[PDB]
């Protein structure tokens, strides 16, 4: 019992810039298709996988950007990295990473770690750093322990502990505050030539950068997809900005809808300070991911065109 996709999706799903489409009822099948080719038809009991996916879906909320569509989109980018780097990854890693990507923003509310801390949200007392990401990992373990939801139950005890450790580090790594130092370290290790993928602490860092790259992959799509998704991410930013103003705090300009006019220039900074560096170091470490760097640079050039009034 293979999942099969229509011809256009069967071909395009293999490309980094694939968009999973507006038909929500096809996303679970798209995810299972990706597991079956990335991992095998044996990796998970279908009965259990199908029941884990629908529970994960139910625990994503109807926010403009940090939604179920984002979860599946970030898993597809991971699928494309793993398929283009066949022999670099263990079987456990292939299992753990697609599930980590699907779960990485579980129960997100559309608000940053900073807003939780200024609101004095209970989650900010339970987890002093990576507040939302520790919550996402907590929600992932909860769903795994629902009767009939243990997709890993047929792993050995220690293989089980290793896969939950991969998922945990992978989801904490999607805290962008940690990405800056993670990428500097990987930069120095690759340039001085000390990078060693048989060193666990090095693999961990490489997997963390892959998680940042999949997470940000909305900047790697065709320009029409990237530009329409930018509206979703700004609708969350500006809602958070409005909530900052209700706590009596001027938000950062990213979050102030009154400074919308300056979005193009704020996207440039973001591509230059975060996205380009991310995909460059990733392309240095895993050369076949170069199409993500090339699509990101194409989108930087479309924002330069917006600023020159040519759109
Ligand atoms: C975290 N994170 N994750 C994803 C994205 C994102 O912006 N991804 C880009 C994207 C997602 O989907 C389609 N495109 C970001 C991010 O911090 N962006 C940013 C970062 C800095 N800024 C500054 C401004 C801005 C806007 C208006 C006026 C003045 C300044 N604007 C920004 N925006
Ligand atoms: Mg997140
Ligand atoms: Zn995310």
């Amino acid at each position: 019992m293979q999942f099969t996709l229509p011809v256009r999706l069967c071909k395009e799903i293999e490309l980094f810039h694939f968009d999973i489409g507006p038909f929500e009822n096809m996303w679970p099948g798209i995810f299972v298709y990706m597991v079956h080719r990335s991992c095998g038809t044996s990796c998970f009991e279908l009965e259990k996988l199908c029941r884990f996916i629908m529970s994960v879906k139910k625990n994503y909320r109807r926010v403009p950007y940090h939604n179920w569509k984002h979860a599946v989109t970030v898993a597809h980018c991971m699928y494309a990295i793993l398929q283009n780097n066949h022999t670099l990854f263990t079987d456990l890693e292939r299992k753990g990473l697609l599930i980590a990507c699907l779960c990485h923003d579980l129960d997100h509310r559309g608000f940053s770690n900073s807003y939780l801390q200024k609101f004095d949200h209970p989650l900010a007392a339970l987890y002093s750093t990576s507040t939302m990401e520790q919550h996402h990992f907590s929600q992932t373990v909860s769903i795994l322990q629902l009767e009939g939801h243990n997709i890993f139950s047929t792993l050995s005890s220690s293989e089980y502990e290793q896969v939950l450790e991969i998922i945990r580090k992978a989801i904490i790594a999607t805290d962008l505050a940690l990405y800056f130092g993670n990428r500097k370290q990987l930069e120095e290790m690759y340039q001085t030539g000390s990078l060693n993928l048989n060193n666990q602490s090095h693999r961990d860092r490489v997997i963390g950068l892959m998680m940042t790259a999949c997470d940000l992959c909305s900047v790697t799509k065709l320009w029409p997809v990237t530009k329409l998704t930018a509206n979703d991410i700004y609708a969350e930013f500006w809602a958070e900005g409005d909530e900052m103003k209700k706590l009596g705090i001027q938000p950062i300009p990213m979050m102030d809808r009154d400074k919308k006019d300056e979005v193009p220039q704020g996207q440039l900074g973001f591509y230059n300070a975060v996205a380009i560096p991310c995909y460059t170091t990733l392309t240095q470490i895993l050369p076949p991911t170069e199409p993500l760097l090339k699509a990101c640079r194409d989108n930087l050039s479309q924002w330069e065109k917006v600023i020159r009034g040519e759109e």
